[PDB]
């Protein structure tokens, strides 16, 4: 289904990104594991096997993004799918207590990093689309982008940026045969969950359980597949009903 495709996934050394890298590879994709956590990237890539390449990079820095893209193209010759999944947050707290240094770092990863990775790959994607090869950008946002609860204000707003840029890129890039979509996950069983924080979260999800990486990975695999070739500009909630 993703056979022949090459997916570059940021933040794939852990959590949701790790689940997507594994699910995509099981679907026949080559996967470029881009993460600032070199040990996690290498573990995931080694667990997947020869279809995975680990790339250590801080996607908030332009030089690292240039190097990660060059590495992906050297190894696999093309990139078909970009998954912007890397992200950081802040501990829940009153908004006015997040100081500018922490605010700036969160924007650097969740906003600038998406901008850098997307901007660097758009020329390649346009080349591919001109050859009749559709490309997909998938951005991982959050139910908090449009359905926030108190105490995660600046994190949630970066995910609102992501949902917005998904729409804006989608309408601009559709004639180039590039689709741009987003996923809005609810609280998931990843290492980052203790930062945004379990019975209280579970009971707030109408379907009655937390999201697991495998759940989100299936929606990502569908949206990045040719079976979704007319789906673009959407932000799909994968949340057990939390956003209703
Ligand atoms: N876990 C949850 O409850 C929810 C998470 N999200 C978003 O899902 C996405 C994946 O997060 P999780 O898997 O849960 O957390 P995670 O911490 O397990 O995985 C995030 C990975 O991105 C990497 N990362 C952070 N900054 C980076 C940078 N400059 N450059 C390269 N890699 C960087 C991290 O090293 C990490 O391996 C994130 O964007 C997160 O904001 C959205 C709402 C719910």
């Amino acid at each position: 289904s993703l056979e022949g495709k090459v997916a570059l996934i940021t933040g794939a050394g852990s959590g949701f990104g790790e689940g997507m890298a594994k699910r995509f590879a099981k679907g026949g994709a080559k996967v470029v594991i881009v993460d600032r956590d070199k040990a996690g990237a290498e573990r995931v890539a080694g667990e997947i096997g020869d279809a995975a390449l680990a790339v250590a990079a801080d996607i908030s820095k332009e030089a690292d993004v240039d190097a990660a893209v060059e590495a992906a193209l050297s190894k696999f010759g093309k990139v078909d799918i970009l998954v912007n999944n890397a992200g950081i947050g802040h501990k829940p707290q009153n908004a006015e207590l997040v100081e500018p240094e922490e605010f700036d770092r969160i924007v650097g990863v969740n906003v600038r990093g998406v901008y850098l990775m997307t901007r660097k790959l758009i020329p390649h994607f346009k080349e591919n689309g001109a050859k009749g090869q559709e490309c997909v950008i998938l951005n991982v946002a959050s139910t908090g982008a449009g359905r926030p609860r108190p105490n995660l204000a600046w994190y949630n707003a970066t995910k609102g940026w992501v949902v917005s840029v998904t729409k804006a890129l989608a309408i601009e890039l559709a004639p180039a045969k590039i689709r741009v979509v987003a996923l809005n996950p609810v609280a998931g069983e990843t290492p980052l969950l203790t930062t945004f924080m379990r019975k209280k979260f579970r009971d707030s999800i109408p379907m009655g359980r937390l999201l697991k990486p495998d759940d989100l990975a299936e929606a990502a695999a569908f949206l990045c597949s040719p079976q979704a070739s007319m789906i673009t500009g959407v932000a799909l909630d994968v949340d057990g009903g939390r956003s209703i």
